[PDB]
């Protein structure tokens, strides 16, 4: 709809790999490709070369999309209308590798607006918001080491508010939601599995990935509210037409979010287990966890 790239191809979060070995054999080859693309020389000089690097990468990548899913018996209309509302199409194929394409696609969508018209988001919140991609792809490239944070160029100050540019950031922002939700769902399932199997190094890396993905979602919720408050201001005009409403998420029941909170639940005993074995991630995660829950205010309706 010229506000976001549609359809946004995405995997079924239920089919996501569940253990650190199944994740690596499935996604580490395509993720490491994407990591090499987003850190090739010159790509981090400014925000412009980062967008060009994002496009060269996903262009070079052999697309894995085996078409739309279609007849899905596990999908409800509460999931479908929620998927339609933001142009999401569930796509057949390597679900983990699709998450790599969705990440590269959603990031490029965020980078277009910030190159033409900058961003009034704080330079500290801007970092964790983009670093969530570096976290996801860096960890997907090597699910057994904590991802090391790379440099993220700044954004210019917010230029002239173009018509419904806060709507472009509202739809393009919700794609980052489902991208980062699936990723954080992985690192929790791997943390749960590694903990039960006595994989202490694997538990540490998965927790580190989940935390940087949680901090990356907090910055995604600030970016969302920045565009929703700017939306609330854009509607003081009395409109003789029926006032077209911004697409909203219909309650907690969007698919990737349903999976992530189920993963987060029942992962309780693993976080306490990491804290006992001398880890420092259990503390800084609960920080990012509460920071993210607070950041729903101003973004989610039923909230
Ligand atoms: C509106 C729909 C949203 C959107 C845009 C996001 N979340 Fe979620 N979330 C939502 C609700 C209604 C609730 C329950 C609130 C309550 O019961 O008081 C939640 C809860 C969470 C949680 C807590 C999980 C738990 O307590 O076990 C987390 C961690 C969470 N939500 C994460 C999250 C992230 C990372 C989002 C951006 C991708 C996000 N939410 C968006 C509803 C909504």
């Amino acid at each position: 709809a010229q506000v976001a790239t549609v359809p946004f191809r995405l995997g079924r979060p239920e089919e996501l790999p569940g253990t650190l070995d199944e994740l690596r054999a499935a996604v580490s080859a395509r993720a490491g490709e994407a990591v090499r693309g987003l850190n090739r020389p010159g790509a981090r000089t400014d925000l412009a070369a980062l967008l060009a690097a994002t496009e060269r990468t996903r262009a070079a990548l052999a697309p894995v999309g085996a078409g739309p899913v279609g007849d899905d018996p596990s999908e409800s209309e509460a999931n479908r209308d929620n998927d339609l509302a933001f142009g999401i199409v569930r796509t057949r194929g390597p679900v983990a590798e699709l998450l790599v394409d969705a990440a590269l696609a959603a990031l490029a969508g965020i980078l277009e607006v910030a190159v033409d018209r900058g961003s009034d988001l704080e330079d500290a919140a801007w970092q964790r918001f983009i670093g969530g991609f570096d976290a996801l792809l860096g960890w997907l490239a090597d699910p057994h080491s904590a991802p090391r944070p790379a440099t993220v160029p700044g954004a210019g100050p917010a230029g002239p508010p173009v018509h419904q540019d806060a709507l472009r950031r509202w739809v393009r922002g919700h794609h980052v939601f489902m991208v980062l939700a699936q990723g954080c769902a992985l690192a929790t399932a791997c943390l749960r599995d590694s903990a039960a199997r006595g994989d202490l190094p694997g538990a540490e890396a998965s927790a580190a990935a989940a935390e940087a993905l949680m901090r990356g979602c907090q910055g995604a919720l600030l970016y969302a509210g920045d565009a929703n408050r700017e939306q609330y201001n854009e509607q003081i005009r009395p409109t003789l037409m029926p006032p077209v409403a911004p697409p909203k998420m219909s309650g907690l029941h969007w698919r990737d979010h349903e999976v992530l909170i189920k993963e987060l639940a029942g992962s309780r005993d693993a976080w306490e287990w990491l804290s006992a074995q001398g880890s420092e991630r259990p503390a800084t995660f609960r920080a990012a966890l509460a920071e993210t829950y607070d950041s729903h205010i101003g973004v989610c309706g039923h909230f």
